[PDB]
Order: C-alpha cells, then sequence, then structure tokens
C-alpha cells in the first residue's frame, strides 16, 4: 500500500542499553527495506542517551538539509528501564513530550521509537529478543515512518 | 439547536484495537448525519497508533485545504489500554496534551475521541459494545464537532 | 474593595454534571453581582464538556470582540469526577495545563473554575449543595474574576 | 553576599493560609534587606490563590513598568496544602510549570515560593513557625532573587 | 571519539547537596579534559537550587556571549532528594521539562545533571562517592557535552 522507494528515512538510537537498541534498529531497518527504501537512504546515526534523542533529532535533520540529503522521517529510538529513583519517570516524560512537539517544529513525521519499561525483559520482548513473545516493535516503527512520510502527500 | 449541513468534518483514527476503533468512527459518523452533516463531507483517514494522532491531524488539515476542501473540525480517535509496561501512561499524556494543544494551532475544534482505559472491557462498554453497560462515547465527540465549530460564528 | 460597574464578565461552563455546574455558576453571578457587576454584563455560554473549555473561551472571547463587546474576564466552569478509567486524569491535567496559558495567550484573566473530584459528594459539597458543610467555590472564583480584572489597572 | 541596594524585587502573595503566608513573606523581607535591597524597593502585591500568581506576576511586572518603578526579580509566594480531592496536585502542577515558564516570558528573574504540602504542620515547619525545627524557605527566596538578578549582569 | 580542544564547555550547579554537587561537576570536569578541553574552556557557575538552572543556563549562555567567549555546551547540574513534603516532585518535573526545552530555545547542547532521587544513599552511589557501587554519573555529561557539540558538525 505504501512506497518507501523516494523516502530518506533517519534512525536516531541511543547507546545506553546496547544490545536491545540494536534489535529494533535492525527490525526498523528491515521493514523499511520491505517497503522499498534504498539502502543509500537509510540514515543511522547514534547519541549517548534518550534524553539527548529530541536535540539530536534536530541537529541531524538540519545536518541532513546542510549535505543536500533531507529526511522525509526520523525515528528516534531509545530504552529506558525503570531503576530505583525517579530518573526514569522524569526522562520518559520529558523525552515523549519533545519528540511529540518535534513532529511540528521539525516539519516531518518523527516516530516515537522508545521503550519504556519496568523491567528488562519487558523491553527484550518489545525488541523481539524473547523467542515465541510478542514482536519487535522496531518493525512497526519502521512501517509508520513510510506511511506517515506519504499518506497525507 | 445545532446545524452541521454546511459542515465538512474530518474523522482521523488509530488502527491498533480496531474493533473498538470502528465502534466509535461509526457512532461519530451517525451523529454527524444526525446534526445534518452529508456524508460527502465526512472524511476518515486513519494513522497507525495514538502517537500518530496529533501530526497526523496535522497533515490531514492541509491537505484538504490543498484539495480545497477544508475541515471545519477535526475528531482524532485512538483507543489506548493499558499493558505491562509505562507505554500506555507516556502516550496517553504526550497525545493528549497535543491534541489539546492543536485546537490552537490548526484554528479549528478538535475533538478529544481518545479512550484511556485499563480493561479491554472498560473501552467496549465506552464505545456502546456491550448491549447495556453504558453508551457510545463516539456519538458525543460528534455533537462536540457541530457544537463547537458553529456556536461561535 | 473592588468595582465591578465598569467589567464584563463572561461564564463558560461544560454541561456533564449540571446539577453541580448549575450552582457554581449560580455561585460566581452572585458573587460578581455583588461587586457591582451588572446582569447584562455576564455572558453565560456552555460547551459539552471540560476538554472544550479552553478552545471554547477562545472562541467565546473573540466573539465578544467581534460584537464589540469584550470580556474583561473569564471563568470557565467544569466538573470533573474520577470514574473507573483514567479519562479522569488526562482530562484535567491537559485541561488545566492550557486554561492557565490561556491568560497570557488571551491577555484576560482566566479563572480556573473546574472541580477535580473523586466522588460526587465532594463536587456537591464544593458547590454549596450539602448543607453545613463547606461553601459553594463558585463565589470565590466570581470574587476572584473581579479583583484581577482589576488590581493591576 | 550580593548587593542589592540598586534592584528593586516584587512580592506576590496568595491569600489562603495566610499565617504561613505572612511568615513566608517576612522571612523573604528580611533576607532583602540584608543584602541592601531598600524598603522602598519592596514591593508586596497580593492575589487570591495560588492560580492567580502566573498571571498576577505578569500583571505586577508590567503595572511597575507603567509606574516607572520596574522589578528587578519576583518571588511569587504561595501556600497549598494537600485536601481531599485532586484540586491540590493540579493546582501545583500547572502553577509550577508557569512560575518556571514565566522567567522566559518576563525577562526577570522569577522565584519559586511555592509551598507544596501534604499537611499543615510541614507548611508551618517549613515556614520558621516550629520553634525546634527546619528553617524558613522565605529566607531562601530572598537570596535567591538578589543573586539571580545580579549574578549575571 | 570526539574532538573537544576547540570547545567551551559551561558548567551551572546548584548548592543544595554541595558534597555530592560536587563530585558530580569533578566528575564532568575531569571527562572534559580527556575529552581535550582546555581548562580555561571550562567554566563553572553556580545557582542557588536547581529551579534556577533552567534560567540561570540562560541567562549564563548570554553573559559568556557577551564576555566573546561563547558557550558550546552547558552542563546544568543539581540533585534533587524526595522529603516529606510534594516539593521533590514539582521541581523535578518543571526543572527537566525546561532545560529539555532549552536546548531548543539556546541552540546548544543542554546536558541533563540532575539527580532525581528518593534518598541520599541512591544520589551518593550515582556520584560515585560509594566505592564499588555504580559510578559517577558526571563523567557521562561530560562526554554527552562534547559528543553532542561536535557529532553534527
Amino acid at each position: 500500500k505504501y512506497d518507501g522507494s523516494k523516502l530518506r528515512i533517519g534512525i536516531l538510537h541511543a547507546r545506553w542499553n546496547r544490545k536491545i537498541i540494536d534489535a529494533l534498529v535492525a527490525g526498523a531497518v528491515k521493514r523499511l527495506q520491505e517497503f522499498g527504501v534504498k539502502e543509500e537512504n537509510i540514515i543511522i546515526e547514534t547519541v549517548p542517551g534518550s534524553f539527548e534523542l529530541p536535540y539530536g533529532s534536530k541537529l541531524f535533520v538540519e545536518k541532513q538539509k546542510r549535505l543536500g540529503k533531507p529526511l522525509d522521517a526520523i525515528i528516534p529510538i531509545g530504552v529506558l528501564i525503570k531503576g530505583s529513583t525517579m530518573h526514569f519517570e522524569y526522562i520518559c516524560d520529558s523525552t515523549t513530550h519533545q519528540l511529540m512537539k518535534l513532529n511540528f517544529e521539525l516539519g516531518i513525521p518523527v516516530i516515537f521509537g522508545v521503550l519504556t519499561c519496568l523491567t528488562d525483559e519487558q523491553a527484550e520482548a518489545r525488541a523481539g529478543l524473547i523467542e515465541g513473545k510478542m514482536h519487535n516493535h522496531g518493525e512497526d516503527w519502521g512501517a509508520a515512518a513510510v506511511e506517515m512520510a506519504t499518506k497525507f502527500n
């Protein structure tokens, strides 16, 4: 239904919880390929943590413009696990809100690719790392990116 | 009291929990028509999830303008059921704030059509899918859209 | 202490929990008139629910400007009672925040007239409907509107 | 440590929980004077409740500009105690966020002088009203106002 | 790897919980110099509390611009420990959201250096003050500042 061959898609991912992140990125990449998005047009860049996702996304989008290779959509990818402090709550809160607002500031679809889990098992399951359980959410984010960049043209 | 015969209403809905979504959409359509809105002027469009509703609404509104068929009001519809992670809470929080803010950005009424439930039964009951329980919240939203787009002319 | 004779005050109220709504409006109307605000200068208008209060207020204010009868302040009145789902939480949160911001966007005092209760009794008690318990919060909202429109002239 | 002899500081306080409010203001006033701020350059003004603090601060700042006596900093003082309903949570939430945002919109330091307590005992202790317990937070607010107005000139 | 030799990084830290604050700053300063940032190009400045961090950061950024020694990135540092009242919740929430927004308002990376802990031991552990327990989170913030200011040209 959706054609991604003409699109350039950016994936910006954190490096905290790298094992789970890698699996999510791979899924997003996989689904992008299935929609016809060219390999040269899947751009992957990293940031340290999820807090750096929103501003990192802006800087990433702006750099791509300056390069003459603008992005049609972006998938910020982060994994946050509930720890002992309230750090989890406040990172999740601020990140989710800014990424949402970033749809309008940037003028391109920003797909919420942040997992917000209470356990490591929960994040692993939603990254496809536990076999026979659930699915890789990265794949959904890939499909969402193509559609949102296409549907309303 | 309120006549919608000269109005063009947009409905944008998520695709997760499709059975409950379809019931709410139909309830909004049914009520829209009771206020006099013509079938040709009820425009239905989809996005994958509730996070995509706010920016999807923006792209939908701007598309209809470019087509020369501008929307007088929009009803973003989504269904969110509490899962095992905090994903429910941050999607609800961010989506709600942006849909609220979107009234002012888009310059047209944006009717909050997002169910934020704890059980599947609760969402079914609020879509009128339980024979004796409550009512279809979709109908209330249709009536809201007509009133909000007309009352202050 | 505050002369309200030269003021025009708008009251925008929701229609859900109407019995409690009516009493809060009645209290606001009473105290408004006690500070000298004339009946012809108290404009009452309605919206379906509390979510429509923020944008309804803007549309109400804009309409009153086009009529050549500008409002000096506005009191959005809503009654929200905790249900079974999270609907209460997300309506309250985004409604409160927008009404707060509306002070600066509209350039007139917006008095927070939204009850956020857990039981019907709590709302009734804070609306002056329980015989010997507490008072009608509506009156306080009336007093506030007059003061905020006058004190800093 | 900082010189406040050339500063004009405004104090805007709510009128609920007055006993505690008066103690908080008296602390702020006392500490202001210790930094060199003159009695004539400490302007006290009131609003009804904490919700009125944000916009009341704007109106207060603007009036002082029209009087030719601008403020170099403002200390919005409120006392909020948790009751039976959710009123506490939502007033605290939107007031704190708006007072924070007010720093950037007014262009002067806005010092958070709102106590957000669960009990009356807690507000009294944080106002210096309990003999062998803690200190008056109002003093800290007076120190903060002076510093934030001078340190970065 | 990132070259911080040409960078100027600012550190703005609160003063409450000084013992923990100092460890975080020392950790950030240390990592900065490992990435090649000169000691004349690491500017430390202070504010009273965490609530002053966002507006202090702007005042600090603007001051450095006026001096001809602009900042390429800023690390606002603060320590918040849960107390008896709801003070903790509302300072974390508004500070976190504003520091996040500040990335876009200032046009430089704003590294989130605020600990949001339930106990003192939790903050000590995340500052590297407990041997064999976790690490100094300050060190990450140093690295983040250098990466975010360089990676995207």
